[PDB]
């Protein structure tokens, strides 16, 4: 990377906003995920939407790479320098705006994170839902397409993402539903939010995002169950869902899981695969749901529900799951596996991974949002251990195959990053591919726009 460029960086941002530094590149080279990479040639701070323009355009022209950058809490590797270029942390615009408490809607720069946006928002009655277990930003969260243990009931970023703000691969801004609008519906045009939902950083550059935002729910109850089995603990949860019970939050943890919970947060419920459930409504609502949902994980004989202070620890703990899992193995680093498949398949598929992991030598740990069809198999790795890593990456890919095989999805939420680009080429075959891939190259020519992700 040329001195001349720099100076040109420097000259938009400012000389501190600029840092050439190997220490200070490799902190931003890498994200949660066992992805290594060679770091950025540059790490850059814009301070203001004017500024991520003018870098963007200066680095597009002279055919450097841009990587957008959060929070670096993805676990795909998508900040990963995989060819070098300009890492821009997007953090130093943190700023709430256009609060509607009464058309329940608000925009946020990058540096916004979910825990400051719901800070902001207490005594409102309001709440922003979609729950990440890490502190990540609310803009890399739409970039990601990002849920959490609350979109079974509340939606996912694609569900609560009105408009956002982007600067093109080029510099040019766009405003995907028009600037300033908010609303609930609109046939007008073609939805450009939604493409740039789940775009990882490859299609532009979001610098603010308009979110829905809920009324905080009348009356909270949160409990956990446990089962004898895997088995009853997902036939429990589908056929909940198939009763419609509109529960808030539904999340298994096979028995490896809730130890390492428990090891990990001073937790100590019983080492069984277990439910963690939340209930939002009025008395008389949750009164009704709770011997609804009672009934049903009794049928598969669930424990008698273990009912301000002790849901926030049971929630964090659930958060916490990722490094909980890390804790089993001091030293070692993680894959996450993500698929999503139709409900009723759901039992067949966690069964069936519960047992692989079984008779693998691999240290697995399974939690996630059984409600939504979905979970996580944490796998750890040996930075070191070449085979091991080799039989996660096999373990991984053989699942995310199964998923394609049962209907599903390889990610329903972490996205595709370094690690599952050949998985989605199964998953939406030749025509999607070049679709996907003529989009890309509408937005971004030059390919400039974080390569060797997503296609
Ligand atoms: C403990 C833990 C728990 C997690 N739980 C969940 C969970 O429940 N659900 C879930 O969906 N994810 C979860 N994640 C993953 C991660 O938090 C989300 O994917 C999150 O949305 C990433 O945001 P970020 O800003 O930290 O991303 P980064 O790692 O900074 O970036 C992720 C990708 O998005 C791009 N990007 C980032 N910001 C922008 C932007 N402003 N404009 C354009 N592109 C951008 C990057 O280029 C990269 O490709 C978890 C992670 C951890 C460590
Ligand atoms: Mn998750």
């Amino acid at each position: 990377l040329s001195q001349d460029f720099v100076e040109a960086l420097k000259a938009v941002v400012g000389s501190p906003h600029v840092s050439t530094a190997s220490a200070v590149r490799e902190q931003h080279g890498h994200d949660e995920s066992m992805h290594r990479c060679q770091p950025p040639d540059a790490v850059v701070w814009p301070q203001n939407v004017d500024q991520v323009s003018r870098v963007a355009s200066l680095c597009y022209n002279q055919g450097v790479p841009i990587i957008p950058f959060g929070t670096g809490t993805g676990v795909e590797g998508g900040v990963c320098a995989v060819q070098g270029g300009v890492c821009i942390n997007l953090t130093h615009m943190d700023q709430i705006t256009e609060l509607n408490t009464e058309d329940f809607s608000v925009v946020v720069e990058p540096g916004v994170t979910r825990k400051a946006l719901n800070t902001h928002l207490r005594d409102s009655g309001l709440w922003f839902p979609v729950d990440p277990g890490a502190d990540a930003s609310l803009c890399g969260m739409a970039a990601t397409g990002a849920s959490g243990t609350n979109a079974v009931r509340y939606g996912t970023m694609r569900d609560n993402v009105i408009n956002l703000e982007v600067v093109l691969p080029d510099g040019r801004l766009l405003h995907t539903a028009g600037r300033g609008r908010h609303y609930r519906k609109s046939a007008a045009g073609y939805n450009l939010t939604g493409l740039f939902v789940g775009s990882e950083g490859t299609l532009g550059i979001i610098t603010s995002t308009t979110l829905r935002l809920h009324p905080a729910p009348e009356a909270t109850v949160a409990a956990t169950c446990a089962f004898p089995s895997v088995q009853a603990a997902v036939d429990s949860t589908v056929q909940i869902l198939q009763a419609a019970v509109p529960v808030a939050r539904i999340e298994f943890l096979d028995d490896v899981m809730m130890d390492a919970c428990n090891r990990h947060s001073k937790l100590n419920c019983p080492v069984a695969p277990t439910l963690f459930l939340e209930f939002h409504g009025s008395q008389q609502t949750l009164a009704e749901q709770l011997q609804r949902t009672e009934a049903i994980t009794q049928d598969n004989g669930g424990s008698h529900f273990s009912w301000a202070e002790k849901r926030n620890e049971l929630w964090a703990a659930r958060h916490n799951a990722w490094y909980a899992a890390l804790a089993l193995s001091p030293g070692s680093k993680a894959y996450s596996t993500d698929v999503c498949v139709p409900i009723s398949r759901l039992p067949e598929i966690l069964v069936e991974t519960k047992e692989e992991i079984k008779a693998s030598k691999l240290t697995g740990a399974i939690v996630g949002h059984v409600g939504d069809g979905n979970f996580h198999c944490i796998l750890l790795v040996d930075p070191d251990d070449a085979e091991e890593q080799r039989r996660v990456k096999a373990f991984a890919e053989n699942l995310g195959r199964r998923a394609l095989a049962l209907g599903g999805t390889c990610t329903g939420e972490h996205g595709i990053g370094l690690g599952k680009r050949q998985l989605l080429q199964e998953e939406v075959g030749p025509v999607g591919v070049e679709t996907m891939r003529q989009l890309k190259n509408t937005l971004d020519p030059r390919g400039l726009m974080n390569p060797g992700k997503v296609l």
